[PDB]
């Protein structure tokens, strides 16, 4: 019984990581809808790792698909119920073909830009 | 062993059933700092579930507290990792002193306003 509760302390900071860990890849794919951001990276011109337009538009469209717009058809609830479910596939690491990749170089490829510096004090 | 796998599953449909509640409230208190909102819910004008300016003002903060812009000085991680926090501080239905009400009051008052109506298909 006592490390039943070492595990449940264990999962709480899993879970916060996580937390954590969501929010920054939020406000990741938010920004880069920007155009001045995909055009920054057309070479990194203000210290954006480089990348080219196919694995640009791997991800902008994921974040098109990860934080859209309400669907007037579709109760507000379960679109977050569809949002929620792509973000948890993604940190999963798991290899369901999206968009025209797989989930785990999604994690590695936004985990690029997690690291990069154009994620934090940016215009 | 057989129990333990069964258990995984609850969890994995907990921490789900969390990230959709996540970006509802997400949604409920962005779209909250909207101006025509909280003059709206002054008498409840437009299906606006009628609310006193006391506990407007007490989510109305945290929608500030909790959906923040970046501090130049911190970095947009822990930026993350302190909003995390107050999101779980939040379902936990904790009673911690925040803005001058209680975590699980906020809950409650915040799912009032997730079956409201308001919420769904608004300008």
């Amino acid at each position: 019984k006592k490390a039943q509760r070492r595990e449940h302390m264990l999962k709480l900071e899993a879970e916060k990581k996580k937390l954590r860990t969501m929010l920054q890849v939020q406000y990741v794919l938010q920004n880069l809808t920007q155009e001045h951001v995909q055009k920054d990276f057309k070479g990194g011109l203000n210290g954006a790792v480089y990348l080219p337009s196919k694995e640009m538009d791997y991800l902008i469209k994921f974040s098109k698909l990860t934080c859209p717009e309400r669907n007037e058809s579709l109760s507000v609830e379960d679109q977050m119920e569809q949002s929620s479910l792509y973000f948890w596939d993604l940190l999963e690491g798991s290899e369901k073909a999206v968009v025209g990749t797989t989930y785990k170089h999604m994690k590695d490829l936004l985990s690029k830009l997690l690291n990069s510096g154009y994620f934090e004090s940016i215009p």
